[PDB]
């Protein structure tokens, strides 16, 4: 039982993918989600918290991430939510492991291919 | 204090896209999920969910997505107890779309930015 | 890949709690979810979700909890499609728990720690 | 919208209650979930990752936590992904904004009073 998540966001950027030394593919990229605060007095809806969230996909479908999203495309996003250690000059960091990642048909159309 | 949830699966079925005589579009979709373990093993279970999504991303649905498309649904858990002046008791479920994309696990897509 | 989902509500009755005569223990309760925004403005909607838990925990919903008791409950979605011998075509869905307790958003409890 | 989750494990400690200058109440703790991983090979299910979850509780809600959990508590916990800046001697931090929470029944049972 893992803690799991979903994260609707943008990419911050184009997904970065290198290669294991056995060679596995990774990508890596953060996601940005940020809600809308209704502000019941001036204004309507406004933009609210950031959240930046670094998630981490692996073998072929971080190649197909690698294929398909790039910087600030809205994607859909289900994963987990691991922790890791950082050495100081030392605490913990939040990442998301990604089950499964897709773009958002939301403000934008897709042309699909399967495998 | 609405109940989301997640779900990812493949339509079954080409989306139904309809215009509302007051100019809005709709789209209709049911999502099939299936798990799937494996060795000594595969298969298992599956859940059927009635969707529909509003607007814009209601049009870009029924454009991307056909039968069979893995995609990834979040929205809603909509419910109504209908029939009780034939005897019996019935109740059904549909999830109202908040976001959907086609899963990248199996698939590649070229996302026209528009 | 199973579908899971939270729910906060009440429960609609009693917990029911039955022994298998494999001498397993079993709790089926049911939980109202219902939304509620304020002013000009009160209330919305319902959900009602067939609930099970088994063994241990099934013995301790029994006896912390009851009819009207405010819960948060975590699990998975499952579902059956029944009868068409009828003519009909009927779908039910239930929960099966993983976690759940009672919230504290309205109550303080004494956690009996056993 | 904004990215909730649910997070289920144990309080580290007992609940850390303070008041703001206004006088509303709010309560701060960690939750640890740890999964466990199969290990198809030697032993059946280990201890998996860590994941510390710092919540933080508001007004009338928290009160309710710091009179009713402790210390090593199973509790259930559902929330809002917020993230705060905090500065070095400068990057981010990620809490949860508790919505609903209760302690598990999975192990214990409760005698509950509404209000």
């Amino acid at each position: 039982g893992d803690t799991t998540i979903t994260v609707v966001g943008n990419l911050t950027a184009d997904p970065e993918l290198r290669f294991t030394p056995s060679g596995a593919a990774v990508a890596n990229f953060t996601v940005a989600s940020t809600p809308r605060m209704f502000d019941r007095q001036s204004g309507e809806w406004k933009d609210g918290e950031a959240l930046f969230l670094r998630c981490n996909i692996w073998r072929e479908a971080a190649e197909n991430v690698a294929e398909s999203l790039t910087r600030g495309s809205r994607v859909i996003v289900t994963g987990r939510l691991k922790q890791r250690s950082f050495e100081t000059r030392k605490r913990t960091v939040v990442e998301v492991e990604v089950d499964e990642i897709g773009p958002s048909l939301r403000y934008a159309t897709a042309k699909v291919n399967k495998a």
